[PDB]
C-alpha cells in the first residue's frame, strides 16, 4: 500500500484510470477535427484553431487526473488511445454537433464518476471532480450548443458562406 | 440560541471545537519539531525553517476554524494543548515520517468531520471542509511522502551526508 | 486529386501518416515516463519535469506532420496510439535509457522515411525531414547518451543519492 | 573562366537564367492582375493589394535567382519578359485560379531545376533552391487553394456579395 493512500477506493483508483484514457480520446478527436478544416479543400483557419486549442485542454484535463492519481497514491496504468470515429468530419455544423456529443458523452463519465465517489465516502475526489471538471463541462455543452444553433440558422452545411463568415465572427 | 444559527448541529459545534484543538495540537508538534533541528548537535537549519513554516500554516488551520464556529454561531471552547509526543526526533527522517502520520491522522479527523456534516445535511460545512482543508491535506501527505522517499533513497538516517544535502537541495 | 498536389508520391503520403502516429506514440510513452518520476515512491520532480516537456515537444513533431500532409495536398488517416510498452519504469537511468532506444528508433523511420523521398524525387520533403527533423534528433539522442553516462558514472540505479543529485543538478 | 566558379555546370547556369526570367514573368502575371482589381468596374482593394505584393515579390525572387548566378561565377543573360496571357482576369475566383495555376507552374520548374542539380552533382544549388524556393512555393500553393475553396463555397463568381465579402475578411 502506497505510504500516502487513505480513504482511496480501488474502484475509484480505476474510474480515474478510465477517465484519464477517455481525456485523451477526447484530445485526439479535437485534434483530428482541427486538422480537417486545414485541409486546401476545408480550408476554414479559425474552426481549425478553435479545435486545437480544445485538443490542447483536453490534454490538460488528463495529466491533472494523472496528478490525481498519483496525490492519492493510485497506480497509473494508460491504455491505447482509441482512433477518432470519423476522419472526414463533413462541415463545421457537423464537427460541432460531434464535438457537442463528445463533451455531453464525457460529462456523463464525469457523473458516474461523481456517483462512484459520493458511493465510497470520497469527499476529496468528490469535490476534485467538482471544482476541475463539472462546470467545465456544463460551460464547454453551453458554447457548443451556441454554436449549433447559429450554424444551423445561419444556413449551414448548405451554405458555404455561413460557414465561412460563422469563421470569420465568432471563431475569429 | 445565537441570532445567526441556522442549520448548525449541536454535535457538528463540538465537532469543531475538537477540530480546533487537534489543528493546535499540530501547530505545537510542528513546532517541537522545528527548534529540534535548531539544536547545535542537529544543525539543519532548512529543516527547522520548513518545520517553523508548518507550524504557523496550521496555527492559521485553527484560526479559521475559530472564525467558522462564531460565523455559524457555536460557541468556541477552547482545551488544553497537550505537548507533542517527542521531546527528541532523532533524525531528519524520523521527524519527516512523524508529520506524515500527523497529517495523515489531522486527515481522518477531518474525514469524519464531513461524514458528521453530510448525516447532518450541512452543505455549507461540507463545502467548507472541502474548500479550505481536504485538498491542503491531500498535498501536505503527498509532500511528506515524496521527502520520506528521498531521505529513505539517499540513506538517511544513517548517512549525515543524506540529511545534510536534502536540506540544502530540497528544502533550501 | 487534391488542388494542390505536385510531385508527392501515394507511397509518401502513407509514409507521413506512420510517421504522425509514430510521433504520438513517442509523446505517450514520455508522458508515462513523466508520471512514473511523479509517484510518492519514486518522487523525483525534475525527472518528470524533464520527460513532460519532451512529451509535449513530441506532439509538436506531429502537429507538424500533419500541417505537412495537408501543405502537399494528401489526406490524414490516424491510428490508435497505442500505450507505452512499461507501466512501470524502475529509475531515472532505465528510464533515460528506455528513452534513448526510442529516440533511435524514431530517428531510424524518419531515415527510411528520407530514403523514399529521395527514391521518389521529393526534393520538399527531404529538406523538410533534415530541416526540422533530423538534426533533431542527433541533438536528442546525444543528451539523452550524456545523460545515461552520467547516471552510470555516478553509481545508479543502486544509488539513491545519485539519482536524487542528477535531478537536482543537470535537471534542475 | 571566372575565378570563382567551381563545380557550376554550364547547364545550370543557362537553367538558373530560365529562372530569372520566368520569376519577373510571374512579377509581371500578378501586376496585371493587380490593377485590374483597381478598375471602377471591378473595385475590390485588396484583391489589388494581394497582387500587387505577390508581384514585388516575385521580383525579389528573380534579384535573389540573379545574385545566385554572379556568386557561382556564371553570366546573367537575360530575355523578353512576356506579357501575360490574359488582359481581363474575369473575377476574384478566376484570378485566385490562375494565380493557383502559376505558381505549380513555377513550382514544376523549380523542380526540374533540383533535379538537374542533383544530376550535375550540385549539393550547393541544390541547397539554395531548397532553402529559399521550394517551401515558398508549397506555400504559396497552399494559401492560392485554401482561397479557391473558400470562394467557391461562399457562391463566387455568381455572388458578387461573395467577392465583396472575402475581400474584406481575407484579404483584408
Ligand atoms: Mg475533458
Ligand atoms: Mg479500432
Ligand atoms: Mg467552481
Ligand atoms: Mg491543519
Ligand atoms: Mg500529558
Ligand atoms: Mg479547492
Ligand atoms: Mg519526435
Ligand atoms: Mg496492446
Ligand atoms: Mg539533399
Ligand atoms: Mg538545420
Ligand atoms: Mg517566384
Ligand atoms: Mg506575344
Ligand atoms: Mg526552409
Ligand atoms: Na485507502
Ligand atoms: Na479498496
Ligand atoms: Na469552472
Ligand atoms: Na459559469
Ligand atoms: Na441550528
Ligand atoms: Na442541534
Ligand atoms: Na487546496
Ligand atoms: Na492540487
Ligand atoms: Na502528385
Ligand atoms: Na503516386
Ligand atoms: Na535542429
Ligand atoms: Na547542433
Ligand atoms: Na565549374
Ligand atoms: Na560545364
Ligand atoms: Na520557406
Ligand atoms: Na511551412
Ligand atoms: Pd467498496
Ligand atoms: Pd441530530
Ligand atoms: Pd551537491
Ligand atoms: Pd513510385
Ligand atoms: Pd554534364
Amino acid at each position: 500500500t502506497s505510504q500516502v493512500r487513505q480513504n482511496y477506493h480501488q474502484d475509484s483508483e480505476a474510474a480515474i484510470n478510465r477517465q484519464i484514457n477517455l481525456e485523451l480520446y477526447a484530445s485526439y478527436v479535437y485534434l483530428s477535427a482541427s486538422y480537417y478544416f486545414d485541409r486546401d479543400d476545408v480550408a476554414l483557419k479559425n474552426f481549425a484553431k478553435y479545435f486545437l486549442h480544445q485538443s490542447h485542454e483536453e490534454r490538460e484535463h488528463a495529466e491533472k487526473l494523472m496528478k490525481l492519481q498519483n496525490q492519492r497514491g493510485g497506480r497509473i496504468f494508460l491504455q491505447d488511445i482509441k482512433k477518432p470515429d470519423r476522419d472526414d468530419w463533413e462541415s463545421g455544423l457537423n464537427a460541432m454537433e460531434a464535438a457537442l456529443q463528445l463533451e455531453k458523452n464525457v460529462n456523463q463519465s464525469l457523473l458516474e464518476l461523481h456517483a462512484l465517489a459520493t458511493d465510497k465516502n470520497d469527499p476529496h475526489l468528490c469535490d476534485f471532480i467538482e471544482t476541475h471538471y463539472l462546470n467545465e463541462q456544463v460551460k464547454a455543452i453551453k458554447e457548443l450548443g451556441d454554436h449549433v444553433t447559429n450554424l444551423r440558422k445561419m444556413g449551414a452545411p448548405e451554405s458555404g458562406l455561413a460557414e465561412y463568415l460563422f469563421d470569420k465572427h465568432t471563431l475569429g
